[PDB]
């Protein structure tokens, strides 16, 4: 594949997840590529019924960036204490080298506003030979 995620699925590594989960109220749950889209879930803690979540990416380092609304998924057997949202987004038809593909996830609800940027480093997604 011309295109790798440059971090781990949080999902593969409960640990951090959870670390990350439990302090920022929102994070990366799944994340994957197939024939050029990105798709995942977040997982959010239910803090108020109404929520917002949304991926903020860029495919330009920054220069611009489009933010992505994610839909809530009810797991059948799920609980109350967090909810799931998933989201596809179309990549473009050629990524830059030169420039970075990043992403992080922002959450509104209850008057506040959480983020998963991963530890500052956002989420990249880098080219490959
Ligand atoms: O019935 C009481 C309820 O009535 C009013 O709410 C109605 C609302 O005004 C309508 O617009 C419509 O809701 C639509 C909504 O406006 C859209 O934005 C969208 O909603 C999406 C959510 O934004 C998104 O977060 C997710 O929703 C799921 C939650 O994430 C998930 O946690 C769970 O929600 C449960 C809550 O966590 C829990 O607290 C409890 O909710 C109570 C509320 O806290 C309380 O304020 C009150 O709600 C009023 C509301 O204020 C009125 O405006 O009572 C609630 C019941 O006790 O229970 C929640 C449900 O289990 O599940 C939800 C998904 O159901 O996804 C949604 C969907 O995309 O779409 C909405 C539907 O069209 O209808 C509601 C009434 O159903
Ligand atoms: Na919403």
């Amino acid at each position: 594949k011309n295109l790798i995620l440059d971090f781990p699925q949080p999902s593969t590594d409960y640990l951090s997840f959870r670390s990350h989960f439990q302090k920022n109220f929102v994070c990366l749950e799944n994340c994957s590529l197939q024939e050029r889209t990105v798709t995942g879930t977040v997982k959010v803690k239910n803090v108020s019924f109404e929520k917002k979540v949304q991926i903020r990416i860029t495919f330009d380092s920054w220069k611009n960036y489009t933010d992505v609304d994610c839909v809530y998924m009810k797991n059948v057997y799920g609980g109350t204490d967090s909810d799931t949202f998933s989201f596809a987004i179309d990549l473009p038809p050629v990524i830059p080298t030169e420039q970075k593909i990043e992403f992080c996830i922002s959450y509104h609800a209850n008057g506040q506003v959480f983020w998963d940027n991963n530890d500052g480093q956002n989420y990249r997604i880098v080219h490959v030979q």
